[PDB]
């Protein structure tokens, strides 16, 4: 095997088709399905899999009580076959912790998990299913990372981490790994003012990450990485189609180099594909809660501070719960272009559905089509009343 | 691996032997078995597997209520090891949707699933476990396909689809795929007046499909495809041994080029092997309901409008529930001829057994013998009372 | 891979060591374990596995009621990893039916299952996981076979079948298979008067089978097969150490060429290793019921009508239930000799424990040591009261 | 594959990072998790796995009552994927018995299990998943072994066994195996006065084992083995940092060549890494019970009878239950040095938590870092009240 190189551009996105769906909450009402959150999707050269952070309990188990909580000793990054649910019996543990990323370089997989108390967390970088490198907290305040796949180019896999406040300036670092070893790291540069939970993809030897400015911004920060020079830039999505949550209503003109104000100290992981006229943004439909999900075609969203939608697709109705969303691609597919994909975490239970004592999710995932396909909506599909 | 070519003829069918049986409803009374319907069987060069459309719930799960319904967002094409039941833990998702087909070309597998609302459905064609092509609805009325295996010849895998009314003329198309890409498609030609749910097999470079005329016919339409020329014909089975369900009583003379009347706007998926004197037709025993199943040797059924049985075999007694049936063969077996096989879906629950709130099925499957073997009957075997 | 040849002799048996044990009834009290009976063990070149006839239900499932019955449509030959229990999720179906045998020839595996009603049963011979040959009943009275592994030599795998009465003369045939095809068959010859359920092993190009004379004999019939000439002989074990069950008390002098009388129309599958002074016989400890199990070293048991034990080993105490027993060896092990192995079926439930409505079993298995090892007893270990 | 040679030294241990954790008791509250105890970890060239002795029952099963007991016929050595729990469906049985060790030699795995009654136990040595050698009890008093991995060098895998009293002099033997065959054995020599449950690791062609002196010592005995000469020495850890349990309080000066007194006839399996200044000792925090766990850096612990800690790391708080602990390394990792690892058995249930009727455990495991990482504590995490 050789290292994968990002030699292709994105395919033209004219609509989205269903890729995978696990129905995990429905199925786990009467089967041994692990409680999860913070899911994602990532491909190897011969398989694509679902990933998430387990809570170390099944959803029917009594230990599901309290699973709203973000960072226990009972969490782990798990992976499982595409569109199956994350069960006790089919889930492979990648590493232990409560914040993660993972990516394949074409030869083997790197997985990273962070664990520890808030003031003393540490990352362990696994490569080829073995621990290789460890990184201690630098700011002593919830060292944390992407919660979706990283991207590699000629063996170099950049990863974005943040340590520090969620409600003020923090210390974001871009690490450049190869074979699980640190080649370099850099502090965040550019105009993004706060970074969390980056969702990344690669095309034509560039990695684009769309992140969460938890502190101030309802527009999303964007980091663009050159994995050969091992350098980066940052800015925000200029468009007035705002894509964090909660958020104010859409204005007429956005902000390219500062957070678009109105909502502080909150957010949701999300994503975009930023490719000129071939630009699509994901967002929750609700401005107030993690409800609904839609894709909007917003030509030149990155650079045009008045750009508005020219096409769209509903993924989850506003009467259904959504959650985190992120990017991935099958870098090992056939053909001349990389097909954009994404997933949406469909969160069930607390805090929105507090008649149960747990929080979990299922997954839906879509990839782009060059056709203009009809649209459906893709809810989680479980009935909370069945769990009472 | 090279593409498989249909170089052999059918083996002489002198009886049927048991091939597989999953006992899924019996077992799922106390294990984590998925609710399914629309099953089939399909072989790879090194394994044969069971397939079906999951309902995204176990049979004991509370989400089994409502599984009579045909087309939710919680359905998927799954496959699992031959004669095991479709469990949460052993079922592999092939694609997401509520109508499917799948076949191996000798190199790798093509799977197709259709999803969406009734007026906006779309097919995704997967090849080598990756999405490759997408097809939007052309008639905006429940785009739908075979619900059993497709057949390939030198890489060309024809698939029959229908979009449009179930109770009048519809728009049937034969697509010719290779490596998941569309080489060509054609509209239905010939004398079949309505086509659904084709059951296909190949021999000597010809693919024969026996389908369901839902609108008018109690005889079955037959499509015969030349996968090299990428052309086809259609007609009906001429025989007065009528094989849809519900149906009128058997007459003395059938119809070769039009639907045999008596029953409108209903049917069941079924199959036949049409090979001169070596012709066998499957059918439900009941003329009114999906009850019983039998194979009848009807020499020259395709072409002889007075042909009657010369031999038969009971598969399921008329006091037991049956369901869909379809053809498959192990194109990669040893020997000089292809051994005809079929499966019968044994539907349990609604609507016939409405003391439970679910609908599911198990599978029985048989292949031909050149011996004249004794016959048994093969019921599902579950006791509905245990589920109350 | 080449076909395995029986080139080695037996290792010297000085005691028995534990080889495998599945604890299936204990575990299945609270897990998804299939109801089974008629187990055995058989090796491939790279793995050894447990085998049995499933009943198509879990032990806690409501469909376990009635599993005393021998021959339903819901039975199948399954295999699973050595010493795991036969679960819904780990059991591989080999073929469908209610009487079986299986063996590896060094290249791939042959499995045979018989199904059907009592007057119309048929065997299907699978090779390389595909059906190849079928054999119809010849006597119309419960066609039946070994219920333990067959043995192959240079691709030729003999199998013993019986069709006909269990309580009078029957029609026993030795079939010689190669690649799942029939090379030859012969009717039973020699002095054995009734044959069922042969337990076989091979050494130095000879296959020895120890069987059950259900009709008359409390000594066991022995068939010795030359798999090159494809010929055989039969006789009884001469020893007065009688090894069927139920049986009369041991006499002083046995019978070499006729059934030793006292018990009619009953028996149990069992085994022996017949190798001159290196001869060991298995038997139940009880003369009346399938209780206890012991191995007795009986030099020249086959040929010496006064031979008595010179050594022994208790396997299951007389206060614990036993059941069928049979021979197997790992023909692909390292070293200069074949190590004798056996299993004992530990039957729980009906008819002896009729407070439950099911019948199932677990497995214990042992192989020979050249050491004189200490002995333990190996009960099933489940508590029936837990199942009430 | 070639046999692995111990060519590297230990990496510098500056802290410990999380390696694996199975959360088995939490998960098994509502899934089919086997009852276990005496766990460990061991690597193959391509995978690392968890190991333990099953009790042949699930934790929710009724047969969990009585699982405090050490030595039944229902125990087996099982292995399962790293950080998954030991389930019915994912656990591979290595051999049958109630005392074990296992190690890979670079070509394949040797596993050893001991079974039998107290006065008649026997070891079976498996190699390449087949039984090869058997060893009978020599002292007729609970033949027993390491309960963690063995270590191999150029195919020679030494294993320490003891037979005899737990409360006085016993007969300890070091066996030197190759390909599952006995090359040599030696009686214990040196100054250790009683040996049980050795925890071993290898570096620079030497194997170091830290054991349990059940009879007298609260310091731990150490055996150092030359696997080329097939010779050994023994002594105690000199340090006054005492590491058995129960134990007296730490003194100022320890004992190098005799047991440090204060506690008789009890102990716990434990471990150390003894490498000059790079020396780390594990121990329970409590002096009275199997509570808490910590690692202490004790330069020259082996040889310096006044050595005290210079650094430490808490692994399990003193308010949480611990248990056995042992060493392992991934001898097949990349890089220039072997990374020290260990596990801690987190025992739940009897005797400390006697509101339940079972005894089981989960696993936590850590490996060394050259960084000075922040520390967390890693409890089992189950709530006993949920099991009532
Ligand atoms: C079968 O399936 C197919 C395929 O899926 C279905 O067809 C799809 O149908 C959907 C729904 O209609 C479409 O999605 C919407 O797309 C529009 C964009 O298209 C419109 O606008 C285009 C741009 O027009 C402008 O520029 C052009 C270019 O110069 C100019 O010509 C024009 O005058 C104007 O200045 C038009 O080009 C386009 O027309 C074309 O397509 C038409 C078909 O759609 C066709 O009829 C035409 O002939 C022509 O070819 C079309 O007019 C998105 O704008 C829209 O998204 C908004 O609305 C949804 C709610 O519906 C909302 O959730 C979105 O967030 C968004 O609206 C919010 O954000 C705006 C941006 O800031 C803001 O302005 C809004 O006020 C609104 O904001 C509020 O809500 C948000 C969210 O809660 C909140 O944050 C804010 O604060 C605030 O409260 C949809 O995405 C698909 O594109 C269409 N696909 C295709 C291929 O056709 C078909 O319907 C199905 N069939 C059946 C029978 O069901
Ligand atoms: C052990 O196992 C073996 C192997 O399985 C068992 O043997 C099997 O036994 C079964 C049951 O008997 C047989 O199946 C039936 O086969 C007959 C066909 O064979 C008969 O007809 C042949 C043709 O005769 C005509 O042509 C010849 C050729 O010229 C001519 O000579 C003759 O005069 C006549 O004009 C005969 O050749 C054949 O004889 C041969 O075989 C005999 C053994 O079977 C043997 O004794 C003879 O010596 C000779 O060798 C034989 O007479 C099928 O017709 C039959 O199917 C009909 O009946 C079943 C109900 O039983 C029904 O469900 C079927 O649908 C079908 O009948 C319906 O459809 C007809 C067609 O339209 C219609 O005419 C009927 O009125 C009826 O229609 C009604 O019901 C349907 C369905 O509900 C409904 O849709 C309609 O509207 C309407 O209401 C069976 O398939 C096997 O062939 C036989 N196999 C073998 C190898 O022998 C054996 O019994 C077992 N042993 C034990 C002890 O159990
Ligand atoms: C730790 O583990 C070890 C290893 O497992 C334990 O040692 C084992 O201990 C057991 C139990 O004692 C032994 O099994 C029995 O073996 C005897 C055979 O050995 C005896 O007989 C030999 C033959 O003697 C004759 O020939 C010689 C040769 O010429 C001649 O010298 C002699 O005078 C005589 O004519 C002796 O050679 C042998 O001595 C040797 O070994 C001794 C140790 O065992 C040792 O002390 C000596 O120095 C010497 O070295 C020894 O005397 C079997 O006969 C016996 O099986 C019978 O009894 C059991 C019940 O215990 C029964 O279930 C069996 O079925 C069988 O008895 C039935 O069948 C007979 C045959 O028809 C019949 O005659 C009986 O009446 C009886 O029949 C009744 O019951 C059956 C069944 O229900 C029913 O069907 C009938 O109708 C009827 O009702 C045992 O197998 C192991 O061999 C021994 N192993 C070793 C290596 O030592 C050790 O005990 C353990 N330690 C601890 C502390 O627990
Ligand atoms: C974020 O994470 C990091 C990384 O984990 C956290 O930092 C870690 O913090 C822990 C907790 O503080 C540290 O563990 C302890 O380490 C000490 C050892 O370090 C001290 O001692 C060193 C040696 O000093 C001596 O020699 C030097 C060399 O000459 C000499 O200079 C000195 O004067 C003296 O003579 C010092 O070098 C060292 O200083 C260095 O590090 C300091 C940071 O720790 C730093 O501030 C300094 O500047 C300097 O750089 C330091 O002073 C262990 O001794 C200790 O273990 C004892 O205590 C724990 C309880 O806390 C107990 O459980 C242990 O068993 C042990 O104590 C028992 O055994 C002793 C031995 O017999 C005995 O003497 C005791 O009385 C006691 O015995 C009793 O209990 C036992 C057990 O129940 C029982 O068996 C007995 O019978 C009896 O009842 C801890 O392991 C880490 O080392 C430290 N790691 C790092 C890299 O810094 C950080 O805190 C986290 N941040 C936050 C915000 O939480
Ligand atoms: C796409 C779809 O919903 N197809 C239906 C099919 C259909 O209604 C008739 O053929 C009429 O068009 O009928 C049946 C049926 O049991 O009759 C099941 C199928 N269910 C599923 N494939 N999910
Ligand atoms: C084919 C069949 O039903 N064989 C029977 C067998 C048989 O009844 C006797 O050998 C008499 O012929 O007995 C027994 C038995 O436990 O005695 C079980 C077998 N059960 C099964 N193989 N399923
Ligand atoms: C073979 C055996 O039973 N070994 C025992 C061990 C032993 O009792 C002491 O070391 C004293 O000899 O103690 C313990 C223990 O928890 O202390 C568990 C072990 N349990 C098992 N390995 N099954
Ligand atoms: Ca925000
Ligand atoms: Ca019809
Ligand atoms: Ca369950
Ligand atoms: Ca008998
Ligand atoms: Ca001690």
């Amino acid at each position: 095997r050789d290292f994968n190189n990002l030699t292709k551009g994105l395919c033209t996105i004219n609509s989205w088709h269903i890729y995978g769906k696990d129905n995990a909450v429905r199925i786990g009402e009467d089967s041994d399905v692990l409680v999860t959150r913070e899911p994602y999707v990532s491909c190897d050269p011969d398989e694509c899999r679902f990933y998430a952070l387990s809570q170390g309990t099944t959803i029917r188990g009594k230990h599901s009580n309290g699973t709203i909580h973000d960072r226990s000793q009972y969490r782990a990054l798990i992976s499982w076959p595409l569109s199956s649910p994350p069960t006790v019996y089919n889930s492979r543990v990648e590493c232990i912790g409560w914040s993660s990323t993972s990516c394949h370089d074409g030869k083997t997989r790197m997985s990273i998990c962070i664990s520890g108390p808030n003031n003393n967390a540490s990352a362990v970088i696994w490569y080829n299913r073995r621990p290789v490198t460890e990184i201690n907290t630098w700011a002593r305040n919830i060292l944390r990372t992407q919660e979706s796949e990283c991207v590699c180019h000629n063996g170099v896999c950049p990863v974005v981490f943040t340590d520090g406040s969620a409600t003020g300036p923090a210390e974001t670092r871009i690490y450049y790994f190869k074979e699980g070893k640190i080649l370099k790291w850099e502090p965040l540069a550019g105009t993004a003012k706060h970074i969390e939970e980056c969702s990344c993809y690669g095309e034509r030897a560039e990695i684009t990450c769309t992140c969460r400015d938890n502190w101030q911004g309802s527009n999303r920060p964007v980091i663009r990485i050159d994995p050969v020079a091992m350098t980066h830039t940052s800015q925000y999505i200029c468009s007035p189609v705002l894509t964090d949550n909660p958020r104010p209503n859409d204005p007429t003109v956005g902000k390219c180099n500062d957070p678009y104000p109105g909502n502080n100290n909150n957010g949701v992981k999300g994503f975009s594909y930023l490719d000129g006229v071939n630009t699509w943004l994901g967002r929750t439909i609700s401005i107030a809660s993690r409800s609904g999900y839609e894709m909007l075609k917003v030509p030149n969203a990155l650079t045009d501070d008045k750009s508005k939608p020219t096409q769209g697709q509903t993924i989850v109705l506003n009467t259904d719960w959504s959650g985190y969303s992120g990017s991935f691609m099958d870098y090992w597919a056939e053909g001349e272009c990389y097909r954009a994909c994404f997933y949406v975490e469909l969160i069930r239970g607390r805090p929105k559905e507090d008649k149960v004592w747990w929080t979990s999710n299922s997954i839906v995932s879509m990839c782009s089509s060059t056709e203009f396909l009809g649209q459906w909506d893709w809810p989680d599909g479980a009935k909370i009343e069945y769990f009472l």
